């Protein structure tokens, strides 16, 4: 499938605990139902997806969708599509606090690593364990934040200023002066991640709360160089992997007119793009995010989205909204 959609519900968080929230979400197979706390005597609205991940409890539970499970269904198949020579995208969509960052980057400890570190680890593992003198590889990475139409390099502490996305008259859009680093090992790319994740939550980021108002894009340029001993020449196969942690879907009160405008525009545009992609079996320039990722959202590409869901009753409206958004992706 060129477009896969999964939803994932998390355990209660602190706000919900202090609120004595009821769980209004239940799952069965590929189906997720949601109860309207103000109307308990109804039958819940139902939704069906490629995957409905029940992670509302914990790894101690036999039925708990772990980071490992999610990655092996969605992430693993994407990496394989990249080895086959084509571009891929994985988006985490949802309300602030619903579980987007946890699903994508997760935690630094044992057992809690998200899609990004698991995919990177898997990649280098397949590379180093590739036995063949004719096959060599190169892995380059970029990590940035898209906030109010401007780009922030997370791999360069003194990213002096806000870099613009530009459209090369022939080779496509790109971020000017954005750092792209060649990495030769996992611990090395892992170093970059930690370093970038660190930059997303420093104290200064609380001024404009960019951790929840900007889109975080982790890009990997995967190049496979194929040698051939007969008539001695290499053929390069380049795959682009974009792993995205979108801005909170609820900010699309207290939200500034322009932050909200851009975020709405971004999420709305991404939705049209994906629905179109799923249609095929497209206004890219309408937002910086969809503009920068156009090549990873083409007819050749493959995309998957994981929509994070809060379990509690207090977030019924935003959670329904997220489910509808995922349902439209198709
Ligand atoms: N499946 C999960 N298992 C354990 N903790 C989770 C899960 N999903 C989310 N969380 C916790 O919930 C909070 C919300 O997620 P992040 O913080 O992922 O928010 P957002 O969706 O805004 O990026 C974090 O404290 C995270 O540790
Ligand atoms: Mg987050």
């Amino acid at each position: 499938a060129s477009v896969k959609v999964a939803v994932r519900v998390r355990p209660f968080n602190s706000r919900e605990m202090s609120r004595d929230s009821k769980c209004i979400i239940q799952m069965s197979g590929s189906t997720t139902t949601i109860v309207n706390p103000k109307q308990p005597k109804e039958t819940p609205k139902s939704f069906s997806f490629d995957y409905s991940y029940w992670s509302h409890t914990s790894p101690e539970d036999i039925n708990y969708a772990s980071q490992k499970q999610v990655y092996r269904d969605i992430g693993e198949e994407m990496l394989q599509h990249a080895f086959e020579g084509y571009n891929v995208c994985i988006f985490a969509y949802g309300q602030t606090g619903a579980g987007k960052s946890y699903t994508m980057m997760g935690k630094q400890e044992k057992d809690q690593q998200g899609i990004i570190p698991q995919l990177c680890e898997d990649l280098f593992s397949r590379i180093n364990d590739t036995t063949n003198d004719n096959m060599s590889y190169s892995v380059e990475v970029s990590y940035m934040e898209i906030y109010c139409e401007r780009v922030r390099d997370l791999l360069n502490p003194k990213n002096k200023g806000n870099l613009r996305v530009r459209e090369h008259p022939l080779l496509g859009p790109y971020v000017e002066d954005l750092s792209k680093l060649a990495v030769t090992s996992y611990n090395d790319i892992q170093d970059l991640m930690d370093s970038g994740n660190k930059a997303r939550t420093v104290a200064a980021t609380n001024m404009n709360e960019t951790s929840s108002r900007s889109h975080a894009v982790f890009n990997i340029i995967f190049t496979q160089k194929r040698h051939d001993a007969e008539t001695n020449i290499t053929t390069e196969k380049v795959s682009k992997i974009s792993l995205v942690d979108l801005a909170g879907s609820e900010r699309a009160k207290g939200t500034r007119l322009k932050e909200g405008a851009n975020i709405n525009k971004s999420l709305t545009t991404l939705g049209k793009v994906i629905s179109a992609l799923a249609e095929m079996d497209i206004p890219y320039r309408d937002s910086v995010l969809t503009w920068l990722l156009r090549e990873n959202l083409g007819g050749n590409s493959r995309t998957a989205m994981v929509a994070a869901l809060s379990p509690a009753d207090i977030n019924y409206d935003e959670t329904l909204s997220t489910l509808r958004y995922a349902d439209r992706a198709k």
